[PDB]
């Protein structure tokens, strides 16, 4: 074998991790402890030979300590070549680029993981600003990832400060492509990339020979837009000031994220934010807590980004901006019961919200049932070419699509299981509004009983005009009360099991966790992703043996069969059942809004008559005489 | 390289899978399709040379098709040696032994996974009984595992019917060690092993030289017992007719599983079940559905194994047998509201129960708060010896213990999060019993109002004895009603936030999912299990190089530090917080049982007076005259 060594460290040249322009990164261990470290060996060191200036540049990075920055442990010299070797912190998981290489993140990172990336990157750059050093060359490849003690990812920076001695091509500022504006540029490109899984500004044949057109895209500067992609060869550029539909981010977050990118992605130094403005808006998002809310009327889940110190007034406002529901009509349901929120109640004392257990929202005004809005992405055509590079690229693509389909499928199941809960709670919450009307009826019933037989007694002792008038008046009330008594039993007949309102259809329509459709999709998805990582190990081998050449061709054909089998099961089973559940949901809503309209009126026809039987009890029942 | 071939198949000798006495199993592919198959090459074929009798014995296994049986595809001859090669179905996951090799199953398989094992093994043997063939040599190594289309494991048999041409040593029947009784023996040993993670009958130094004592254990035949283990060298045998505390199986299942094993684990052919009796009891368990129930009083979760055709009467009975709660006192809570079950309601129409969303049970009779009962298992002492075999054995042991601690930790968090829900539901369910008392009070209030001022009017028109008597009687009621009116406000003061009953302590005591204690435990557990599988790759290498020898020693010492760090965090954080939550839970229960006792009496002091004000309204209020 072949491996370099040091006074305290040693490493094989086969354990290469990073191939830079100035230095190379190797997986190395310590001679004594055996603990793994990152070995940064300086290549091309001869025309410089610094032992005075650069030495102190390494003595400053040593004491530089932060959670969002890869730690530099020591500066040692190679045994033979006497090259300056940096003992860096080893990150077993890799970088942000490695994460984006996964098909599960082909259409953007998970929302929770994205918030971690945002939090760490901002914290890292801010710490570098405190020391004055500017990075600019901030790429997902320069953002390492480690697993913290709590299992959550922690992102760190590393490849910075190499501008004094010497941005990435797809992360270059237009004026830099030819202040701190050029630094904040690549950050937005990184942030968009992490949220989309794709670059913001893409030509047709990629950023290579057609990258001459790519510079025209950036210099085009459409201000508010954050995406410039041509869907055809040397055609027009499709602009967009919003994020793709395939984005895995919630609607609440996109509203806050969009203006951040738009104000850091333009050539104008007068329209672009500074690091203070950038830090302010970013820190604002990171501080906010999440309130899970599922609108039963629209069959849509929502994530309201609000501060803990904000009141319920702003909460109802934010819900309206995402659901188009007036605050005075936003009726809340939680944990099976109705939930009343005070206009000035802080967000710290809000109930425990989860994607699986949120705060349902029901309204009285008619709302169209929308459901989940996603992008219909079909499988890409697989070419019979043997191109190992192309076989690895298309493997990442075709697997990412199925990942998206499996992502939507689990969400479609989420919406249905959430629907069954909200409906089950609602019908029982309606019964609560039925039991109160009964108790608000019996109070009127007893009232007339001690008003009828009290005036029927006064006249049976044996004037007549007043007697007959009240008698007729009380009869027109006890009768009108009689029909309401019966019509409420009709409502109770509706609330009864199998009473044209029961949720028997909800358990007999869409898909259920018993079907295990997501697990079935994952099985095929595992078969594909296994082949994918294998094709990565085939691309690195440049060429394969005859035996491995055939296996590569076999698995490539089985990659299509796996994807096709999964895509069929998704549309013909998961989707179709969802369409059926969505249909009978919009029907039951109308039948429910109609009922609540009845019960409301029938209840209001008890309060107005409660005041009518109050102006008679204090009248003839109590005459006057010395 | 070195690899054998066939007319249609080929395989490397390095891809060995099974090392049997008669044949070897290799990972092989097809020459055309490239699909992977299991290659069974016959070793020691010379003194037999069968081409007539044995050929048909392979022609019968070909048409033999079942889900719980490994499929035999074809019978081909080797190119050079002309050995009889069986093209078997390849099982990438391995066998049941492979599953038990995992530290996560060191103390038994998960309950769901165990039910799959039971279901498949029974279905497999039953199919073999239909064909008449008996296996007897049923070992976890002879039970393969594959992943079905729905993601769930599927277990199959394979190494059977090799008795005609020719049980495992730890799976031998006592009379066989020296009817179909000898067949059902190894099944119970397998079933115990899967549920415990350990053999039922173990000497001290293992089943080797001290296995002479092991035969004394089996021939000891304590009938009802199912375990025989000596904790000391050549000491007494500790018998047990029940399963260990570390068993991951629910209490409901153990009650059904115990008699099954006890009746198939004894030398007596008169006390042992037949295959019909065995199939009946096993199929009975597999057909039953699971009802999740969490007793708030005892802070214990329960899994009631009941049939779908059974009524709620048997349900309440089964709950009593596990919670010691009388059926007439079992008050049910579900989905935030109280749940009323009809005595003859089928189990098919029971609500959706989950371990995370079960049916809570509250009682009126005082119950001691038990909580989770588990076995306190400490880390085993690690010896400084270099023994690779011993280093791999202790790695499986020390990792399995931490797995158990992480298993309990997630359960301790489950019980607490379940506690917070049941309490939150209860306090709101009490308010429901408070709002009814109010409505059952106002009916009495209005009653006396039209009874007081109706008799105060009759006497103010200006006999006297009757007048004064009723007046005093109504005063003793309106007054006694007045104090109840105020004492209920005291209860409402208790139900009010911060009213010596609020669940503010529940969110400020034990551990929460925000702490991520389980994730923290998993991080260290991942570091350990990685080292474990590495030690397996070191044991197979017999000896290691100098470099790898030191790394082995380094990771071995870091294996202790990982386990110690995890075990400390478990006891000092996860456990201690659980003890505090358990303490303040037992206190709040008494304060809740006391309140419900008050509200009950205060409610009963409204019904008995409702009938008192009913015998006066139909009296003097309605006199008599012509
Ligand atoms: O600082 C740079 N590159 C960063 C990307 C590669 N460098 C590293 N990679 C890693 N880990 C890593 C990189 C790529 C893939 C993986 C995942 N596997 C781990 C071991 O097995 C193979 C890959 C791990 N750790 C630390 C570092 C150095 C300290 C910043 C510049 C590029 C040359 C210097
Ligand atoms: O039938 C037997 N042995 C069963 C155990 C090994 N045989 C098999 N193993 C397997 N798969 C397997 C066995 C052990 C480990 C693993 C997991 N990895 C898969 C590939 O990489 C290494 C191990 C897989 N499939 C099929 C079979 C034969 C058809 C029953 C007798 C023992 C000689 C015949």
């Amino acid at each position: 074998a072949m491996g370099q060594s040091t006074s305290n460290h040693l490493w094989l040249l086969s354990d290469i991790l990073g191939q830079g322009a100035t230095a190379n990164v190797f997986r190395g261990r310590h001679k004594k402890t055996g603990d793994l470290f990152a070995i940064k060996v300086f290549n091309n060191i001869s025309f410089l030979r610094p032992v005075d200036v650069q030495m102190r540049e390494f003595e400053v990075l040593k004491k530089l300590n932060h959670k969002n920055i890869v730690k530099l442990f020591a500066i040692e010299e190679e045994t033979t070549t006497r090259h300056k070797v940096l003992i860096m912190e080893f990150c077993p998981c890799g970088s942000l680029y490695t994460v984006l290489e996964e098909p599960s993140n082909a259409y953007g990172l998970p929302e929770s993981e994205f918030l971690i990336v945002l939090r760490d990157v901002v914290g890292g750059m801010n710490h570098l600003r405190e020391n004055g050093i500017v990075h600019r060359d901030i790429k997902p490849g320069n953002i390492m990832r480690v697993i913290g003690e709590d299992g959550q990812s922690v992102y760190k920076l590393t490849d910075f400060g190499a501008a004094r001695e010497l941005g990435t091509e797809e992360y270059l500022h237009p004026d830099m492509y030819e202040g701190a504006t050029v630094d904040l540029w690549s950050i937005g490109v990184t942030f968009y990339h992490a949220a989309t899984g794709s670059l913001p500004f893409r030509p047709f044949e990629g950023p290579r020979r057609n990258k001459e057109v790519m510079y025209k895209i950036i210099t085009g500067k459409p201000s508010g837009a954050i995406s410039g992609v041509q869907k055809a060869e040397n055609g027009p550029i499709d602009w967009s000031g919003d994020m793709p539909v395939s984005c895995s981010l919630s609607r609440g977050l996109q509203v806050l994220l969009t203006p951040v990118l738009a104000n850091i992605l333009e050539a104008d130094q007068e329209k672009c934010w500074g690091f203070d403005q950038f830090f302010a808006e970013t820190s604002d998002i990171l501080h906010r807590m999440v309130i899970h809310v599922f609108s039963l009327q629209q069959m849509t889940a929502h994530k309201i980004y609000i501060h803990s110190y904000n009141t319920a007034t702003i909460f109802h406002e934010l819900v309206y901006k995402q659901t188009k529901i007036i605050s005075s009509n936003q009726e809340l349901i939680y944990e099976g019961r109705r939930l009343v929120l005070e206009p000035g109640r802080l967000a710290q004392h809000f109930p425990k919200t989860t994607e699986e257990n949120p705060i349902f929202v029901v309204s009285r005004e008619p709302l169209n049932t929308i459901g989940l809005i996603y992008e219909k992405i079909s499988l890409p055509k697989v070419h019979p070419r043997y191109d190992l590079d192309g076989d690895a690229s298309m493997a990442k693509a075709i697997t990412g699509v199925v990942c998206y389909a499996c992502r939507i499928a689990s969400t479609l199941l989420l919406y249905q299981e959430l629907m069954r809960k909200g409906i089950r709670w609602l019908i029982e919450l309606i019964k609560d509004d039925y039991n109160e009307t009964v108790h608000k009826k019996t109070e009127v019933v007893i009232t007339l009983d001690f008003c009828i037989r009290n005036i029927e007694k006064t006249v049976k002792v044996y004037e007549l005009g007043e007697i007959s008038d009240i008698h007729t008046k009380l009869l027109r009330l006890s009768s009108s009360q009689g029909t309401i008594e019966t019509s409420l039993q009709d409502i109770d007949s509706r609330l009864s099991p199998g009473g044209s309102l029961a949720d028997a259809w909800a358990h007999q329509e869409g898909t259920h966790p018993k079907d295990r459709n997501v697990e079935k999709l994952q099985v095929l998805l595992n078969c594909m992703t296994e082949i994918y990582y294998q094709f990565k190990k085939d691309k690195a081998e440049r060429r394969l043996a005859y035996n491995e050449e055939q296996i590569h061709k076999f698995d490539k054909q089985k990659l299509y069969y796996h994807a096709t089998k999964a895509m069929t099961h998704f549309t013909d089973e998961c989707v179709k059942k969802y369409e059926a559940f969505l249909n009978k949901s919009e029907e039951w809503i109308r039948k429910m809004l109609h009922l609540r309209k009845q019960l409301l009126s029938l209840t209001n026809q008890c309060f107005d008559i409660e005041e009518e039987v109050s102006k008679y009890q204090e009248y003839t029942n109590e005459l006057q005489e010395t």
